[PDB]
This record gives structure tokens, C-alpha cells and sequence, in this order.
């Protein structure tokens, strides 16, 4: 089976218009691998301990100590947006599509090839590679998702996101339990605070190995590797926006006096005092009948603390936060909101004919407005009593603890019985698509990394790894790691990923938002004279809707 | 009040009292702990 293939490369998105708007976009998308040898045939267990930082006062959000177990598989990831979709596909969804189901997912692996490095060494020295027609390439797919879930997308190691551009899987590796403290501390702080790293408790010890729990597949040149279709079980993703705080819900207030005058600095005006208006209010004391006095039926959005560590067995971690984007963009306050950032480079959106180490980045501003402006925001005395006295206003501006730059917004929190939000919204082309639920009693409303959850089981990891080659002489009694036949191996992957949308219709007489090529984009979506590609983010719920 | 709102039973020595069986309608509880705090969930980073 040497001499022919085993399958079809297949890189279109196809869209199938059904009955009643209803649209079936099936994407195929594959990519040509390529695989070296693993460094060691054996599992390691290593600890990271970079105390050399945090041993300097108010460093402690700089710490990267943990425990981890190196095994000698490699993970296929292909996690995130950018490997299905090309600008062209994500334009049509989000300008025409009002919501988006994920439906099923597949993947295969054929025309596999496995070559082995001989050095010729002499004269420059050369090089010479060979197939080696019996070597095998070893394929484990973890179905009952025993081992951890590592989703590549996090640390941007996803298989690459273009059709025509060989690509890599990335060394799996998970943690393993550790016990560290680590005391907080400023500039001004005197001694040392206390950075201990005190080791494994015996009760969290889990060593998982690929070969004692999942079937391990030998691939040869004529081999070919197939996974059945796996169906999803996610809520509807909607490519829709809010745009109603808590300031436009309900019946405006009827003006009995209006404008005369074209011009928007020639205002209408309510006419009644307002302390002889009519309607509901939750502030029993006061006759102020306001628009930021008078009562809405729920709270749209929340408040959290912003730049909050919290801690607890194994070191501290930053609070996260659900938020839209409660404020026009020029002003924001993007920690309040909990902007999400992304870093990458020249495999998924970073110039590609760019040099250096430096990655790629950008801050996702949704559109939705969820958010909120803590600058704006104020406590008062109940007595009410306007114009209000200082000593009955906490402003973001009076000092907490004595500190001069912390507020009560930075430990405020106001989410309640009466909270709405939305989820969380696609990033084009660096977000996760999906992601495993936490497998805990009670579990989070929503995930801020991707926004499918699998209710059910998720689809589990595919692990691949180069099996050993060895040479004439291998003795099993040897300290000293032995001795392998450098090979290396390069196959093509395929896979498929079907959604389910929904056709938008007009509903207002004005032009809706639209993404759309111009003058000042146009080159990024374009090959340079040299070849360069760069994959731009872009925005998924342009179009906004009614809330109430 | 018990006796203006539950049947009172009266037992003399030759008596017995049974009641019938109770079906619990309940959620099931795990032998199992978790150990994974925000700190270990996910990829880590790859060691150079
Ligand atoms: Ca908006």
C-alpha cells in the first residue's frame, strides 16, 4: 500500500440554503502536518519556580511557578476560528446570519510518511533523508476523555490558519499538583514578605499515561486514521448585540414642551417638576421622580472588582470578569470590563514575512453594552438631601485603606438576584470555539475563553507521536537514554465542522452595521509581492436588537 | 397543634406501628474531591 493514496485534500466552505432561512454551513478545512521525534521516550515531572521575580516587592502578579508532567505525545489541536474560516466566509455570516448552532465535528488522517534523517558527514558535511517503509506513526484518540483538557487555543498553539502552508502539532504536556504560598507586598514593603513553594499533598497525586489508558493505533505509509462524526450539544450562539442599559428600558417620560427649531441643541423638555412627577420608584424617602431615580424592571450588566488577585492551594490568580462594554469607546476602562487580549505571530494572523520573537496583539472591544464606567459611578447617604454634602458621598475618587489609587468600585460588586447579562462573543480568527464544562456540582452560567459549552462530553483529544526507531545495538539495563534511528514524519489532516444559522430579515427603517472591504483595509486581505499573508481580527455581533 | 392536625395512634402492648416506604427524590452525592484550583486548569506553558 506504498504507492498510493488514501485520500482527498478539501479546504471549501460550503453554505446550504434550507426552507424558512434556515442555513447549513459545512467547513472543511486540511492541513499537511509535520512531526519530529519526541526529545525523550519518557514521562518527566518538572517544576517551574521563577522566585527570582517575585522575590522583588510588588511583583507578585509576575508568578509563574507550577508543577507540570512532560510526556512524549504531541496534541492536535484545531481549536479556534482561524482554522475554518477565511475573512471571506466570516464576512458572509456575521453580516447575514442572526445566530449560529454548532452542530457536528470529524477529523482523518492520511497519506502518512515517515522518513529517516541519514548524516552523511563528510565534505559539507550532507544530509540524506529516506523513507523508511515500516516505521510507524502512533495515533491515540481519547474518546472517554480520560486525560486533562489543554486546549491549545490558550497559549496559541492551535494548527495553523492557512490552506497552503505546512503546519505543526504542539509537545502535550498537563499539571500536577503543588502547594505554594506567596504573600503580597509593595515597593515600600520592608523584609522578605514569605514565597514558599511546600510541595504535593498525597490526596491530589494524579499521574495519567497515554499508553495505560487510551488505544494506541500503528500507522505505516499505507495507513489511514478516521474518526466517526461527533455531535455537539450547545445553546445557540447569537451574532446579534445589545445596545439598552439599565438608562433606556420602558416608557421615556412625555415631553410637554417640544422643539421648534431643526437643530439637536434645540431640546425638548419634559415640563413637570420633579418632585410632582408620577410613577414607580424604589427610594421610599424622596418625591424625585429622575430617569436615573425612576424604576427599571431588572439590572442589565454587573459590578466586579477590577485588578483582583485572589488565592488559594496553589498560588494566586486574577478575577474574572463577564462584561460587554458599558461606555463610549474613547473612554471604557477596559479592566472593568475585563477586555480579553490575544498575542500570536506568523502561524495565525501576525505578518507572516515578519522577523523577530515579538508576537502580535490586540484588546477585543464588544459591541454589546454590558459594561460598566466606574468613573461614574457613587454612593450616598440614605437621607438623600441634594445637593449632597461630602460627608455623604463616597466618590471613586475619596481613598480606600488610606491607599490614594484604590477606589470602592475596586472591590465593588453588584451582582445580584436581579442580574442580565449576555455570554460571550466569537473572536475572529484567534478564539476557541469550543470548550469542556467544569465538572464540579454546581457550574459557572457561562465560560469567558469560548462560547460553546458542551453540555455533554466534548469531543476528546487526539494525540500523535513518532514510534521509536531503533538501531542495531539497545540495551533495556541502561541509565544513559538510549539510541533511536532520527526519523521524523509528515501527513495530511482533514477535518469537518458543520453549523446550523439563522437568515436576518429588516426590521428598521434606517441601514443596519456592515463589515466591509475599503480604501484602508483592502491590504490586508491580500497577498504582498513577496507572499506575506497577516489574518486581521474582525467583529462578530454588528446588528443590534432589542433587550426589552 | 399535633392533635388538631395529625391522626393520633394509641398502642397498647399487643400493638405494633409500621410506616410505609419513603422514595427520595434527591440529587447523588459524590465520594470523589477535586483538587484543580483556577491555577491548574488548562495548557501549560511549554518549557524551552
Ligand atoms: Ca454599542
Amino acid at each position: 500500500g506504498v504507492g498510493i493514496s488514501t485520500g482527498t485534500f478539501n479546504n471549501q466552505t460550503e453554505f446550504k440554503f434550507l426552507e424558512n432561512g434556515w442555513v447549513y454551513i459545512t467547513a472543511n478545512s486540511s492541513r499537511l502536518v509535520h512531526l519530529n521525534m519526541p526529545e525523550s521516550e519518557n514521562y518527566r515531572r518538572v517544576v517551574v519556580n521563577n522566585m527570582d521575580k517575585t522575590a522583588v516587592n510588588g511583583n507578585m502578579a509576575l508568578d509563574d511557578i507550577h508543577a507540570e508532567i512532560v510526556t512524549p505525545w504531541s496534541l492536535v489541536d484545531a481549536n479556534a476560528w482561524g482554522v475554518w474560516f477565511n475573512p471571506g466566509d466570516w464576512q458572509l455570516i456575521v453580516n447575514t446570519m442572526s445566530e449560529l448552532h454548532l452542530v457536528s465535528f470529524e477529523q482523518e488522517i492520511f497519506n502518512v510518511v515517515l522518513k529517516t534523517v541519514s548524516e552523511s558527514a563528510t565534505q559539507p558535511p550532507t544530509k540524506v533523508y529516506n523513507n523508511d517503509l515500516t516505521a510507524s506513526l502512533m495515533v491515540a484518540l481519547d474518546s472517554n476523555n480520560t486525560m486533562p483538557f489543554t486546549p491549545a487555543a490558550m497559549r496559541s498553539e492551535t494548527l495553523g490558519f492557512y490552506p497552503w502552508k505546512p503546519t505543526i502539532p504542539t509537545p502535550w504536556r498537563y499539571y500536577f499538583q503543588w502547594d505554594r504560598t506567596l504573600i503580597p507586598s509593595h515597593t515600600g514593603t520592608s523584609g522578605t514578605p514569605t514565597n514558599i513553594y511546600h510541595g504535593t499533598d498525597p490526596d491530589d497525586v494524579q499521574f495519567y499515561t497515554i499508553e495505560n489508558s487510551v488505544p494506541v493505533h500503528l500507522l505505516r505509509t499505507g495507513d489511514e486514521f478516521a474518526t466517526g462524526t461527533f455531535f455537539f450539544d450547545c445553546k445557540p450562539c447569537r451574532l446579534t448585540h445589545t445596545w439598552q442599559t439599565n438608562r433606556a428600558l420602558g416608557l421615556p417620560p412625555f415631553l410637554n414642551s417640544l422643539p421648534q427649531s431643526e437643530g439637536d441643541t434645540n431640546f425638548g423638555d419634559i415640563g413637570v417638576q420633579q418632585d410632582k412627577r408620577r410613577g414607580v420608584t424604589q427610594m421610599g424617602n424622596t418625591n424625585y421622580i429622575t430617569e436615573a431615580t425612576i424604576m427599571r424592571p431588572a439590572e442589565v450588566g454587573y459590578s466586579a472588582p477590577y485588578y483582583s488577585f485572589e488565592a488559594s492551594t496553589q498560588g494566586p490568580f486574577k478575577t474574572p470578569i463577564a462584561a460587554g462594554r458599558g461606555g463610549a469607546q474613547t473612554d471604557e476602562n477596559q479592566a472593568a470590563d475585563g477586555n480579553p487580549r490575544y498575542a500570536f505571530g506568523r502561524q495565525h494572523g501576525q505578518k507572516t514575512t515578519t522577523t523577530g520573537e515579538t508576537p502580535e496583539r490586540f484588546t477585543y472591544i464588544a459591541h454589546q453594552d454590558t459594561g460598566r464606567y466606574p468613573e461614574g459611578d457613587w454612593i450616598q447617604n440614605i437621607n438623600f438631601n441634594l445637593p449632597v454634602t461630602n460627608d455623604n458621598v463616597l466618590l471613586p475618587t475619596d481613598p480606600i485603606g488610606g491607599k490614594t489609587g484604590i477606589n470602592y468600585t475596586n472591590i465593588f460588586n453588584t451582582y445580584g438576584p436581579l442580574t442580565a447579562l449576555n455570554n460571550v462573543p466569537p473572536v475572529y480568527p484567534n478564539g476557541q470555539i469550543w470548550d469542556k464544562e467544569f465538572d464540579t456540582d454546581l457550574k459557572p452560567r457561562l465560560h469567558v475563553n469560548a462560547p460553546f459549552v458542551c453540555q455533554n462530553n466534548c469531543p476528546g483529544q487526539l494525540f500523535v507521536k513518532v514510534a521509536p526507531n531503533l538501531t542495531n545495538q539497545y540495551d533495556p539495563d541502561a541509565s544513559a537514554n538510549m539510541s533511536r534511528i532520527v526519523t521524523y514524519s509528515d501527513f495530511w489532516w482533514k477535518g469537518k465542522l458543520v453549523f446550523k444559522a439563522k437568515l436576518r430579515a429588516s426590521h428598521t427603517w434606517n441601514p443596519i452595521q456592515q463589515m466591509s472591504i475599503n480604501v484602508d483595509n483592502q491590504f490586508n486581505y491580500v497577498p504582498s509581492n513577496i507572499g506575506g499573508m497577516k489574518i486581521v481580527y474582525e467583529k462578530s455581533q454588528l446588528a443590534p436588537r432589542k433587550l426589552y
